[PDB]
């Protein structure tokens, strides 16, 4: 017949309840008990009261010394009850809880687990006891108010919703005992302002919307009993106490069935685990105590002030543009600035909890480099765009000059050179090089990629000159001996230097591109090629074509000697010898040939302009190795006479 | 003989108290005074007892109802001190301070008042009375620990530096009064328990360092007296109070000249007005209560939480870098994730202060902006360097066509086209786009600048190919007839076009270097006119320029004929003809001249390398005009002959 700690100090739920519930009443408790509790502020005799209401031997405080003695929570069977007929049995077995008080000492800072038992009872018992004395009345954390908003707070977000499921519910008694009650405030007027403060303590609470309409009364009986003093007035104790017993077992009048939750106590020994789970870890429970949370508000009235007292202070240093960088100068001056504040802030709050203290100085910190990233971002990308011109003027600089290996060197001591020169300034690598590194790259990237397109065309265009040129010459240079191997001498060259074009670049692959540097190339020459044709002989050159040839024998003689002529039969000899040698090259050179009588295409469908400007025509295709139209042909040869034999017997006036 | 409130409910410091002190005690107080006061925890009979030790009039509660009754704080002299004696009057005057008390109702929440009274009090006062129940002592607000802890902090913090200055300083005593003490717990071991408290509430409070040494006793006395139930008890109450009279007037063991600050009372009527001032404004004291602070911590709780249920969900949108963006799926796809958290936050926090419930979602929106401007930054870059590359090769595909007024159209329309294409991403404008516009103005007109240059180039090089051109024809086309006017109608049109380079770009002035376009130019065309001549004219053209005039008569004839000869005598008569038809032209092209036979020379200090690649030598200078060296200059007439008059006599063989 002792009683168990259900819940101990730190906070066990107790297995072994059912069992002793049943080991102590002899008869079988079944959905006919009660469950009663008891609250209130650390020794206001609750434990006493509990062993003289019902009939108990919870532990109370010897009054040597003012301390704690109820620890975690209790529980025991009522024998009896005491009434004014004495001791009294009752029909349902009556089962008591006694909490541990709440307030004061030991635990005087963190009120955890004085929140946790409060609501523990608050939560699983068809009664409550509030024991308060009566000089507490008009107080608010004398009264408890305090530790109460929070408890009925979280009680309605935990549990509020297990209602309008309709029961026998847990509606509860509030039954608010008054203790050491002179006598002089009746308690009438003593209940109205603790219902009142109840009230209060009820609109207050913060309550999850779906129960916002919810009212204190929809969940809650309030009544209250007062007690005399029980040393001074030691009869009045007593009879005030019977008088209470008289009214839960009696009269009958304090118990309902609207707070029993209405299932057998195993049920009720499970239902209360359940709610201990749920209470013992609550996060809306769960909070740091006040000198703490005071500690956090302290902190951050600290940081904006030394903060504000920070910007401003760089509003006026930057907010013009520095002129004259220096990254030596701008990262100490960084740090000054950094270092003023955290002082100023260290003055002002290295009093507090360390942590918070701690915590709201790296939020300082950061709040500052954030202000201090942002004019080292300007200056880190001005030294960037600057360094890439010069870099980018350098690779210009070098033109062809084994660019891969260019690109390594240069590239490599750019990214280096950003990298130290604006490190100076990352104040200790808290500002980091990261992103700025990174955008370096990819524009040192960008620029290759465009240099190398430059460095690709300029090679090509460049091959096509030491082509045109030996091309465009060794026509003639053959030419002045037309031969069966004109253009055995001619594309053997042609073709001897239109190949090694491709391995010869230096330049850095693209390498499929690097392969398409030649389809322009080749596409090229075979448009310079007829081009240098379609200029280098028509109408005109055409009709020149003739003395070039006409003229080295029909006045020239034997070794360069100008022709000495003998009788009109030396002069009338050596003129259709001309009839043929205006004409001997032609068959060479008509619509220009190789050495195998078969006619010269081009490698692409040209004159189309849609195959030209991917390297920048009549009937069947105005033919391409068509030197000359068929009509502009012969307008060669109706006017190879009209001036060559103006020369014949035009110039027989001399042998005269 | 009424008291007055030298601090009213509202904070307001009084003016007549000086007055007021003198009126009443018909003596001179001189440095004659002590000052006491009273605090503790609403209705515990404060001033009920100073109404009965010193013997006041404060006004009390009536015992109808339980609810405050002082309010600010007041001061009264006293008449005379009850003791066992009955009444005594003392040596001193004795000025009581009677204060409001703290806790409960009315101000049930904010403590502002109570902190504020209660400090002034503790500041002001040689004794201070704390007067508590005996139920309340092992409590902690109960004890009012709380709004203890506190006002003995600000007190150091503000007033504990006015110390090591020794005086006759500000000890002061605490004058613990326990009261309806019944008997059965001896006061000596209350006592005990709230020292331990008063020392446990001293190595709590936050310290500035120099005082960091500082104990509770080197500031404070402490002492206790008992009384007993005043309704039960009343006359061993009246006996405790007696008893308590002889302790301050009659044994004289309770004040103390350490706590009297030592001046005439005008000097303590302003020394408590600087406290006043100090005090009724303070920072540290300045606290919003619990239910703000509280509802602080719990918002950061939720965004926390809310947050990093907003970070992974990104680190997974965006761990990779988009690979097909679109700037209306992102920005949505943005709104909707920054939607989830609102409402998930908004779920949890709707409940606690709307101000703090606002404030803290403000804070969670703009953490999420800032994940989110990452990301928007990233493609807002990207999209920009494409969309300046095609810009770039843009500008490059009209080739000094109109280029200010394509600078225009361009650069207008690629603003604005970003400036759409990301605004569909700003969030609505919460991320801004005011860094990237600016920071792509910036890239355009860098575009500008190096394609001006490239322009400029370009004009002024093909301004010198349609120079170099119908000059180094008009060389020649002049000189098929040599004259006094050759170089008139050279010149003439080597300056007739030399002038028509500037005003005709286009592009968009670099006005002072649109004027430097020029001075590359004219120094260019001033070192080809010197190429041209070294080319044209050297030493192999040279031995052939005889022929080119000395064929035209020495072998043709009248109307364009082949010369018909006569004589020996119309054979050397048309040779010395070209003796000088070989040197004829030389006096108009030895050095090259006008047509005032004076030397030409060059603009500029040219074969000097320290000049040239500013655009891209013997002895005297290699002379400009120095065609050829006075050695090579024969070298051509010691050929004159060598093949001339190897045919005149050497085609002698003819006439034979
Ligand atoms: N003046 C007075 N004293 C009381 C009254 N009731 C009990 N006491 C005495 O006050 C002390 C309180 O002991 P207890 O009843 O154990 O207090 P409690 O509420 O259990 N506090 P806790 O368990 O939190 O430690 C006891 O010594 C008891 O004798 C009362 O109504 N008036
Ligand atoms: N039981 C008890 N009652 C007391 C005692 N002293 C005074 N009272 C009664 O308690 C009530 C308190 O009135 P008062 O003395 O004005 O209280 P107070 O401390 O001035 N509170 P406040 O001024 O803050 O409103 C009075 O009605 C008085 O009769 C005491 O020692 N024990
Ligand atoms: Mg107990
Ligand atoms: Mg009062």
């Amino acid at each position: 017949q002792d009683a168990i700690q259900i819940i101990d100090e730190n906070k066990h739920f107790n297995t072994g309840i059912l069992d002793y519930i049943n080991k102590t009443s002899p008869a079988d408790v079944g959905n006919n008990y009660h469950i009663i509790s008891v609250f209130g502020s650390q020794s206001t005799g609750k434990s006493t009261l509990l062993n003289r209401l019902f009939n108990t031997n919870f532990d109370v405080m010897d009054e040597l010394n003012r301390q704690q003695t109820t620890k975690g929570i209790w529980l025991a069977y009522s024998p009896v009850v005491s009434t004014t007929l004495g001791h009294t049995t009752s029909k349902s077995n009556i089962l008591v809880m006694d909490v541990e008080g709440t307030d004061g000492r030991e635990r005087g800072e963190d009120q955890d687990f004085e929140r946790k038992a409060a609501l523990f009872a608050l939560s699983t018992s068809e009664v409550l006891i509030i024991n308060i004395w009566e000089t507490q009345v008009g107080l608010y954390q004398g009264a408890n108010m305090g530790l109460l908003k929070t408890v009925f707070e979280v009680n309605l977000s935990l549990f509020g919703k297990s209602k309008l499921e309709t029961h026998n519910d847990h509606k509860v008694l509030l039954l608010i005992v008054i203790r050491d009650h002179v006598g002089v405030t009746p308690v009438e007027s003593l209940a109205k302002t603790f219902t009142l403060d109840l009230q209060n303590m009820w609109s207050s609470l913060a309550k999850p919307a779906e129960l916002e309409h919810l009212q204190f009364a929809d969940f809650f009986d309030v009544t209250f009993h007062a007690l005399n003093h029980k040393v001074l007035q030691p009869k009045e104790f007593g009879e005030g106490i019977n008088r209470l017993g008289d009214r839960l077992v009696v009269s009958n009048e304090l118990f309902k069935p609207e707070y029993h939750h209405d299932v057998p106590i195993d049920g009720w020994t499970m239902y209360a685990e359940r709610c201990w789970e749920q209470i013992e870890t609550n996060k809306d429970l769960d909070l740091p105590t006040q000198q703490i949370l005071v500690a956090q508000f302290k902190c951050d009235e600290i940081v904006e002030s030394v903060f504000q007292e920070f910007l401003t202070k760089y509003q006026h240093h930057f907010k013009e543009v520095d002129a004259a960088p220096d990254f030596e100068e701008l990262g100490a001056l960084f740090a000054d600035l950094r270092q003023d504040a955290f002082e100023d802030y260290d003055a002002s709050a290295s009093r507090y909890n360390k942590a918070v203290y701690e915590q709201k100085r790296k939020k300082l910190r950061w709040l500052i480099n954030d202000k201090l990233k942002e004019v080292f971002d300007v200056h880190a990308k001005n030294l960037c765009n600057t360094l890439l011109e010069k870099f980018e003027k350098d690779l210009v600089a070098l033109k062809g000059k084994d660019f891969a290996v260019n690109v390594k060197t240069l590239s490599t001591k750019l990214v280096e050179d950003v990298n130290f020169q604006v490190s100076l300034m990352s104040l200790q690598g808290d500002l980091s090089l990261d992103e700025i590194i990174l955008a370096l790259t990819k524009d040192i990237d960008a620029i290759v990629a465009k240099q190398q397109v430059v460095e690709l065309n300029s090679i090509v265009n460049k091959s096509v000159k030491k082509l045109s040129a030996s091309l465009s010459k060794s026509i003639q240079f053959e030419l002045g001996d037309p031969n069966e191997e004109t253009w055995d001498n001619v594309l053997q060259q042609f073709k001897g230097v239109y190949e090694k074009f491709g391995g010869d670049f230096g330049l850095g692959t693209s390498s499929t591109q690097n392969q398409q540097a030649i389809e322009k190339f080749k596409f090229k020459s075979w448009c310079q090629f007829y081009d240098v044709t379609h200029k280098l002989i028509s109408r005109e050159k055409l009709l020149a074509l003739l003395q070039d040839r006409f003229d080295d024998k029909f006045r020239y003689d034997e070794n360069g000697l100008p022709k000495l002529y003998l009788n009109e039969q030396d002069l009338e000899k050596t003129f259709a010898v001309a009839k043929q040698h205006a004409l001997q090259v032609l068959p060479i050179l008509t619509f220009a040939k190789l050495a195998d009588g078969s006619e010269i295409v081009p490698d692409y469908d040209i004159f189309d302009s849609k195959l030209r400007e991917q390297f920048l025509d009549d009937e069947e295709d105005h033919c391409f190795a068509e030197i000359i139209t068929e009509q502009e042909k012969l307008e060669v040869l109706a006017k190879f006479k009209k001036e060559v034999d103006a020369k014949y017997i035009e110039t027989k006036r001399s042998i005269v």
